[PDB]
């Protein structure tokens, strides 16, 4: 019945509690490169560096059994994570840039 749901404020709506009562701890990462070639194992080998992952839930075809090309990786630190792509996002893996985006920012 009631519960406004809108986010299509952009920004400010979210960060609006003096407190802050929830999140700030762990984020998640939009990593988009993966030409069938690029694994869980080497995407983790370049982002530990920085500082640890929790899981790896990369996006690929089950219909034949290959990576369409990105994947969500989840990290138990937000802070880490956001260094992560403010570093990698635009680097060029395998003779491609790496897209690294956090996930929302225009969903309603």
């Amino acid at each position: 019945m009631g519960h406004h749901h809108h986010h299509h404020s952009h920004m400010a709506a979210a960060m609006a509690n003096n407190l802050q009562k929830g999140s700030a701890g762990p984020m998640r990462l939009y990593v988009g490169s993966l030409h069938f070639n690029i694994t869980e194992d080497m995407l983790r080998g370049i982002f530990e560096p920085f500082g640890r992952i929790e899981s790896i839930q990369l996006m690929m075809d089950s219909e034949t059994g290959r990576s369409k090309g990105y994947g969500f990786i989840t990290f138990s630190d937000s802070e880490c994570a956001k260094k992560a792509l403010e570093q990698l996002n635009g680097f060029e893996l395998a003779g491609r840039p790496m897209k690294v985006g956090h996930v929302t920012e225009r969903t309603d």
